[PDB]
């Protein structure tokens, strides 16, 4: 029929601040998955406020060699400045080696007709991941 389980709740990993402009803004989220306690799917939420819709975005990430990457297929190349749907984009992560490393993140492109290119590194990293 129909069974839950007994047991209180866990405690999951609460979003994190990567990137904050007066217009854009950009949310990490960490994915714990049960089948694989190893893998680590990190989740990316680009969202546009300003005046200018930006378009042709690029995502990219760099992991070492002790851990791994895996690039998944974007949703587009277009995020709506009218508060529309942010970009979204799957990264797959194995820290089998019980390594807490961190992650770089890097941002490259066009807005209001101008190069917009920023790199930072996300050292404030939550332990429950690692722990």
């Amino acid at each position: 029929g129909s069974s839950g389980s007994s047991g209180p709740p866990p405690a999951p990993i609460p979003d994190l601040k990567v990137f904050e402009r007066e217009g854009v803004q950009l949310n990490l989220s960490f994915i714990r998955p049960p089948e694989n306690p190893a893998l680590l799917l990190i989740t990316i939420t680009a969202t546009n406020f300003s005046e200018g819709d930006v378009t042709h975005f690029i995502c990219q990430a760099a992991v070492p060699k002790s851990l791994q990457l895996q690039l998944q297929a974007p949703s587009g190349n277009t995020v709506p400045a009218r508060g529309g749907l942010p970009i979204t984009q799957l990264f797959r992560i194995l820290n089998p080696n019980k390594a807490p490393l961190r992650l770089k993140l890097r941002l490259t492109y066009d807005h209001f007709h101008q190069s917009v290119q920023e790199i930072f590194e996300v050292n404030n990293l939550p332990v429950e991941s690692w722990q």
